């Protein structure tokens, strides 16, 4: 019969593999940490992006440390539970405000680390016994919950943490994962708690993480990114199938951060293997995304995959408005104008079309003014039948506004 | 030792394999859609049950349309991949004032379709890639998300969407489904969030939809009929073992359509087959429900099933109330009528029968009219501690109140 | 490579092996109910730990009943259908004041019950159709549904109905379950809707209840005692390895209470085996209850494990008071008091440590009128930037107030 997938080892987001005798221990916004490592000797350098966060930093990797997760706040350092040694979780808070900015923690017996990540104001970390540990950044030990099953990977932004791990067994090739969610809030919340997660057949998860502006994403083997659409239901939205961006076969990506504003994705070109070359330092190149949608070749598909990428790309002032953060509504003007005014393109590209009914439709996507503004395009040639319905859309929208 | 079961291939609500010279693509409470196909052409026919709806109407093509859906604005069809065309779905929006009597779109390469929906102006669709494509029946691109499994099938009924797809691997010959579950109006929201689907044991899923009043309900292949209980927190009550019926003299009751006001199963009564042929005209068999309350020959149990199948059939007008929808007081009215002359008959019985702790039970479930009404009859029977109880039970309600 | 397991048979919590002469049927916080079939009678002994409860009971085990369940409200039976006699679901409510206090029901043909258990005012059953139906105490049928798959067992605390099921095939040793938890009260709810279950690697379920202050609790083969945290988004908190606690660790303890306030663990030792035997009649031991923290030895891992352990306890008076049930407000207040106490010294430690970023941290746990007596604690030795820091904290704290 058809056979049970094997499941894939645990990741560091962003990371590289363990055995290179170089390696980049994670890629991230805020500074790139490598490190070289051989038979003899072992020693981690953290190259940070903007200097004014701090200046570049190197260390001998005295412990052996093995995992790594970097924040603005704090750097986090993780190490295998040695028989001399249970697996330690070690951390240089290096924006305190007091000079005691290093702390460590060493987990019961027979307990090893296998994934660890950073937020803002916390940090956590999933441990071989199913158990995940909070912490803050200053090391007090925060609550404790256990996992569902082997955790994948992890990762943190604001008071949002993100978990991936096995929740069942794959089969014929394709892997089985579940996702949690948690607000680590004022109220505590979860709002995935352990749902399932879209991958492509027969694929496995290569890459995790927020967008810059707190938004969670995914990237799997075949290189589909997946974003979380929040105005839908909190469900997984393709955004980009990078594959395209490269020349063919031969060429890889690895990601190492996404913009939901400007809409950015960045990311290492790699050549036969799917993680970069190791040395000399490589060059971070930037891709522009564009929705997976039908009949793009043409202006109107076009235009409809520009005016879901500007409202799935400005999902983040909505969650900042709620969380209660700090935006500029500008941004929002921006790109309801924006979209808007493409909307009012598809509109009038579909009135010329006679597809009135189409219009009606786009009308009701619209807002007030721009519901206005089609009024006065189907007046344009006369189509009377077309303007009075949209007046009467509009007195639809304004009995509710 | 164990076996895993195979996945079933997917199927569109309502509609018989593709192993016939004519099949039934879809039958809905609108009409029917068939289709015929040989070495000349695929003719396709759609004939509405009212003709008000409109005319009886008549499509060919070489093209197979192999998947369909109706609905009382408009007809659907869908096609598949081939080696030189990607898939296609095509629309006839007869209901409409303009030009879009009939539509066409692509979609991408390598997007072979599985099945496909409708909804109150709005359209669906999944994908062999695992993306759910949204639109609007008068044609535009809506949303785009990724689908935790394989879709086996799925439905739709004014602002709600309804799919199940495959959640992990089967064993045994039981077969594992997921449930989602998504509503499209002011605030999109996600109802049930990739849940599992219950099933007979060794069963596979045979029928998908809502009721015509708008819930979803599905039937698995030993015919038990199942819904989802929206006064139960969201979970799936069972209605009608089908094959029950006249005493199962007929091998299946091929089901077409379900209505709760009045309570009728529609279905087709098919003899050594799941399914009916398409020609010549097959009948249809209208069944009362029967739910599987225990010690259904006594009194007792038949008002207590009664009451229950009342109940849960008419929670759907609060639900239609509620989510801003037109609903008839008067059903509501003659519902609330019966539901408390059940309890006061079987109040009556278990007074009968000494068990006055019944009697208290049962007045837990009914107004203060009603408790009145039976603390009467206790003074008339003399049943001085069940009207204390009930007086104890009614003040308490009128405090609470 | 990986091979499935054999998913585990239905269980009782608190119950013994079948297979057994003289067994324990039920063992809880209620009382002990005890079957046995020998050449002298077949028969089932109820006894309770409070003989002013209730009398001890006598049954003749006639239908050869053998799942049962022990409430303050009545007693609960069931047995497995035969070929002539269909499953009965039978009920002793011997705190009624008619003097009918016995009813009993039987299933529909060649339907089996596979688990019971009972609650304020109900009783639930769940058989052999993957099907769970409700019952009032006094033996009205209340509603019914559909599990999601074949049950393991279930447990009920006043409105409360836990259940747990095996939502798929698990694969090396790993048991792969699912947990439901519905509430029954004024409004009907789903608190878990078939979420994943946690466990340990290679365990299976032993044991599952409530907190005699209501909250769900379970325990694995491997001893761990998890809980319910509320507090945390519903996950699941270990609060106890019996493992730790046992003579030897060949041996185990077998749980039959949780208690929450005062913090005890309510087992039963056993010397070389799962369970217990049934005479001698065993003595309950108690257990304290230990998170898993790192570095417990520590003051600081003693203080902070102490005041996690506190407050996820604490959480049941949330739940009590938010539900609407009564509490003496003297419980929240010794909870705040302890925890503020206890965080206070913990501040002490950190500040003549002089991390002062830490101790931020932990006040920010605090309500500023505790915050306070920091300040001041910083202000003597003169701490200045932790006194200005706090300060800070507790200005920002009012300026949230």
């Amino acid at each position: 019969g058809p056979m049970p997938t094997p499941r894939q080892k645990p990741f560091q987001s962003g990371s590289t593999p363990l055995h290179l005798t170089h390696r980049f221990m994670v890629w991230n916004s805020i500074g790139i940490i490598r490190c070289y490592n051989d038979e003899q000797d072992n020693a981690i350098d953290v190259e940070f992006h903007d200097t004014s966060i701090h200046h570049a930093t190197h260390l001998s990797n005295t412990l052996n440390y093995t995992i790594a997760d970097l924040s603005h706040e704090a750097i986090l350092l993780a190490c295998e539970s040695t028989d001399e040694l249970a697996s330690k979780l070690h951390c240089l808070h290096f924006s305190s405000w007091d000079s005691s900015k290093e702390w460590i923690i060493d987990l019961p017996q027979n307990e090893d680390i296998e994934a660890i990540c950073l937020g803002q104001g916390w940090a956590a970390a999933a441990t071989s016994a199913l158990l995940l540990r909070l912490f803050t950044i200053g090391g007090v030990q925060k609550e404790v919950f256990s996992l569902a099953g082997p955790v994948v990977s992890m990762a943190g932004h604001g008071e949002q943490l993100f978990i991936v791990y096995h929740r069942g067994t794959g089969f014929d090739g394709d892997q089985c994962l579940g996702v949690q969610l948690l607000e680590l809030g004022k109220k505590k919340k979860q709002i995935l708690h352990g749902d399932p997660l879209p991958l492509t057949r027969k694929s496995y998860l290569a890459w995790i993480g927020f967008s810059a502006e707190g938004t969670p994403c995914y990237v799997d083997s075949e290189g589909i990114v997946r974003m979380l659409n929040r105005g839908l239901g909190n469900t997984w939205t393709p955004i980009c199938n990078t594959r395209e961006h490269c020349k063919g076969k031969s060429d890889h990506y690895w990601v190492v951060g996404i913009h939901e504003n400007p809409q950015q994705l960045r990311c290492i070109p790699c050549k036969g293997s799917r993680f970069p070359p190791t040395l000399p330092r490589p060059a971070v190149a930037i891709l522009s995304f564009k929705l997976p949608y039908c009949q793009i070749a043409t202006e109107k598909g076009q235009m409809e995959e520009q005016f879901w990428r500007s409202v799935i790309f400005h999902n983040h002032l909505d969650y900042l408005a709620k969380n209660g953060y700090e935006y500029e509504e500008s941004t929002k003007n921006q790109a309801t104008k924006e979209q808007q005014e493409l909307l009012m393109k598809m509109l009038a590209l579909s009135c010329k079309l006679e597809r009135e009914f189409r219009c009606v439709e786009l009308a009701d996507l619209m807002t007030q003014n721009a519901v206005n503004l089609a009024i006065k395009y189907a007046s344009r040639s006369r189509k009377l039948i077309l303007a009075q319905k949209l007046s009467e859309l509009a007195v639809e929208k304004a009995a509710e506004l």
